[PDB]
DNA sequence: TCCTCATGTATATACATGAGGAAGG
DNA sequence: CTTCCTCATGTATATACATGAGGA
């Protein structure tokens, strides 16, 4: 069913990075109780729900069967991001104060929003 | 100038992979001749000219003299275009037939091997939950 | 001949890091 | 001493092209 199979793919991530575990890292721990090594790309494929049906159920058992046995990347969402980028037209280069605010209403750590005006910066500088 | 810079990184991936190396390859095979070895993520960045004109001049300077003495799967890129074309035709009939994709394929020069997977990993895409 | 399917390898994208400079006044 | 930049290039994760095995 899909709504064990969506609850799940969301807490076994939650459990992955907690853990300290990388999605090659993991793929290649499977090993363990599958006889085979899964790669990175099938455990974004998972975590991202991109398989069907019947792929992503069999691997919720082969998973569920590694994980009770067993920076770290921040996900900015697709709200804070397009809200980041519309905080960026208006100044590029906010100061000390204001990032400290904008951390404070998206809910996130003063850090990832930093670098992340620092790499939009970048992105500018570019040739293509 | 600029000019010479954008026709170059265009070059070095035909000519990468009419000789054989991957992105990966070439950040390796640089490493036997230079020392350090480049990820595949900064040779993409070149090719794609992703970087800032000053970096994208210094591995310019790098690339070039390594094609040069390289003398001695094979991915497949899509333009736009192409990507254009193939998802109206997708739209108008998702299946096509072995007559029609042997013509999308004389018409944008792709290998009718090609068109035969895109449309197929097309298809399997919406077979998804997500 | 060609599709379906699971799952891979080649690339492209989002988030990080380290060294070295600016200036508080 | 601190605190936030720039800059070349990093790693972890997402995406696009490909494979091979069986339907049948």
């Amino acid at each position: 069913g899909m709504r064990a199979l969506e609850q799940f793919a969301n807490e076994f991530k939650v459990r992955r990075i907690k853990l300290g575990y990388t999605q090659t890292n993991v793929g290649e721990a499977l090993a363990a109780v599958h006889g085979s090594e899964f790669s990175q790309t099938t455990i974004c494929r998972f975590e991202n729900l991109q398989l069907s049906f019947k792929n992503a159920c069999k691997l919720k058992a082969i998973l569920s069967k590694w994980l009770e046995e067993a920076k770290r990347r921040t996900t900015i969402s697709i709200a804070a991001k397009d809200a980041l980028e519309r905080h960026f037209g208006e100044h590029s280069k906010p100061s000390s104060q204001e990032i400290m605010r904008m951390a404070e209403e998206l809910n996130l750590e003063k850090e990832v929003v930093r670098v992340w005006f620092c790499n939009r910066r970048q992105r500018e500088k570019r040739v293509k």
